[PDB]
């Protein structure tokens, strides 16, 4: 049963990685199953519950990709639009030919993993992009980057007239009944906000430019189970543009190695080789490992049901992982208040979902 494989996998993982608190949801034949361990606050012995909020880190990129997909489905943007269409002050010559597709899929030509920590004002942000010099031509190399998809999210909402948070709330969170999912945790919900732990110290994510767009969502294990269900079976969503946007986020725009780049989501063909995904999540020590040549998929392949769809995410004090297999109606969410190595997350998720086929 589900309980046995979950306990048999997560209990050693928590011990090996010294994880202070953890929540897991397994989605199995259209129903969620929840598990919690440990503490949201170690000192106060406040337990992790199904209402504890965890920082999703870069799992937030799946929300940004879906929000962008919804804007496409609304007719507000196209991925073929130039980035300058929505930010005309981006007059620097290197931006000719860079599209929203490039920003969304990390293929603009070497935008850096992090926005520099010295970027504080909007003028600081404009100068950063104006001074950026691409290492490669657009649409040739994938370099995973907050400064890339973060800007995609910020520009994707410009035709709506809404802020990124208002757009995300009204167009994604509220239609899917994610009523305990936040970019900015409101004061009444702070009692539910777990502490993250980095080297035994309690921490929360630090402010940064494009934080909301790139890594800034906090959510419960229940809302994330609903998130996985909605992305696994979009045809069950009654909001047409949101259903379409969810589908567009699992389209395959680029191929590199064994994986395909969606909007936020990343996909591999199912059945998936576990070494392919465990190794693909490892630490990229060498510079060359950060850039991957991409093959254009034109037109993009519409969402393939026989896929392993997944995304890792971390902040200073949290580590999260989401994966699902639409063909098998199977998925998992793993939220922890410690940033522990990605390969450990993927291996545990693999063992659980493999046992449930």
């Amino acid at each position: 049963q589900i309980n046995d494989i979950v306990h048999r996998t997560i209990t050693p993982l928590i011990e090996q990685q010294k994880i202070p608190g953890m929540a897991v949801a397994v989605i199995y034949q259209g129903k969620p199953y929840y598990f919690t361990w440990g503490y949201a606050d170690i000192a106060k012995k406040q337990p992790v519950t199904q209402q504890t909020l965890f920082e999703l880190g870069s799992v937030s990129k799946t929300f940004t990709g879906v929000l962008g997909g919804d804007a496409i489905a609304r007719g507000e943007i196209k991925l073929s639009d130039p980035a300058t269409k929505y930010w005309p002050e981006l007059t620097a010559k290197q931006w000719n030919g860079i599209t929203l597709l490039h920003l969304a899929t990390y293929t603009a030509g070497g935008l850096p993993l992090q926005v520099p920590d010295e970027v504080k004002s909007s003028s600081d942000l404009l100068r950063f992009y104006q001074n950026w010099q691409p290492a490669w031509a657009p649409g040739t190399q994938r370099l995973y980057a907050n400064s890339s998809i973060g800007l995609f999210g910020a520009l994707a909402v410009k035709p709506s007239g809404l802020s990124f948070e208002q757009a995300m709330q009204t167009r994604v969170f509220q239609p899917l009944k994610l009523n305990h999912t936040w970019i900015n945790v409101p004061p009444p919900e702070e009692k539910n906000y777990a502490w993250g732990y980095r080297e035994g110290k309690a921490v929360h994510v630090s402010p940064g430019a494009l934080d909301a767009e790139a890594y800034g969502v906090k959510s419960t294990i229940e809302d994330m189970a609903r998130w996985v269900r909605s992305n696994m079976n979009p045809r069950d969503i009654n909001d047409k543009t949101l259903q379409q946007g969810i589908q567009l986020a699992q389209s395959r725009y680029w191929q590199t190695g064994d994986m395909y780049q969606g909007l936020g989501w990343e996909m591999l063909d199912w059945p998936v080789n576990p070494d392919s995904i465990i190794n693909g999540s490892g630490n990229k020590i060498a510079l060359a490992a950060a850039a991957h040549p991409v093959k254009a998929i034109t037109p993009p392949t519409p969402a393939v049901r026989a896929s392993w769809v997944h995304k890792t995410g971390a902040t200073g004090g949290f580590g999260s992982y989401v994966a699902f297999i639409p063909e098998k109606e199977l998925g998992i969410v793993m939220l922890a208040n410690k940033n522990y190595p990605n390969p450990a997350r993927v291996a545990a998720a693999w063992q659980i979902l493999n046992a449930l086929q």
